[PDB]
């Protein structure tokens, strides 16, 4: 079984590199993280930070999630992230992505005991 927290890790965590190594990073990662299995996930963000530092955001700044839910939290510090979004070339099973490096505050939705991130919401 993959808990929501385990899923958050697979879909969004990548402590292995300090930033996207190439313009081809997203194509490689979207595939290895199984995000192109039954369709091409349209957009996905990877966080290049320790899991401990990301988990700590659940006890930082409480803000509203994009859908109006209230269980979202914003990081005080900026974090190294990579934005992956489909290009016009993308057509399942040939999913294609644009890789974009950024340094922004992250917003995650938290849930549970322990209270940890379970959904990546936005970046500001």
């Amino acid at each position: 079984k993959e808990t929501a927290a385990a899923k958050f890790e697979r879909q969004h965590m990548d402590s292995s590199t300090s930033a996207a190594s190439s313009s081809n990073y997203c194509n490689q990662m979207m595939k290895s993280r199984n995000l192109t299995k039954d369709r091409c996930k349209p957009v996905n963000t990877f966080v290049h930070e320790s899991l401990a530092d990301v988990q700590a955001v659940c006890s930082q700044k409480n803000v509203a999630c994009k859908n109006g839910q209230t269980n979202c939290y914003q990081s005080y510090s900026t974090m190294s992230i990579t934005d992956c979004r489909e290009t016009g070339s993308s057509k399942y099973p040939n999913c294609a992505y644009k890789t974009t490096q950024a340094n922004k505050h992250i917003i995650v939705a938290c849930e549970g005991n322990p209270y940890v991130p379970v959904h990546f919401d936005a970046s500001v």
